[PDB]
């Protein structure tokens, strides 16, 4: 499945769609003990760097929580936050911001 899940404004809540994507990664991870993923949290530009750094961390941790709760070994997961510092779209509208509020699933 895809390796990115998105979030709403000032929120670290996951949608039903996101759960489907995450369940696929959980299965792969539980089936491949040598695989490990880095979960990186991100935010759009609104708000201070410190506020976004923490929000990004809550997002990465929410994804982490879903995976662990589903049965994934914590050793195969690492969560980190980049806050607003690594946007995929530097635009200044919802279209751009929606792309930035995310958690990326990176293998290895």
């Amino acid at each position: 499945a895809k390796r990115v899940v998105h979030f709403d404004y000032d929120s670290s809540d996951l949608s039903t769609e996101d759960y489907q994507t995450l369940q696929a990664h959980a299965q792969f991870l539980m089936a491949n003990a040598n695989s490990k993923v880095a979960l990186t949290g991100h935010t759009d530009e609104r708000g201070t760097r410190e506020y976004n750094m923490a929000l990004g961390e809550r997002r990465a941790k929410a994804v982490q929580n879903y995976l662990i709760t589903s049965g994934v070994n914590p050793q195969q997961l690492e969560a980190v936050s980049y806050g607003k510092e690594a946007p995929v779209n530097p635009g200044h509208d919802e279209s751009a911001w929606k792309e930035n509020r995310r958690v990326e699933i990176n293998y290895e």
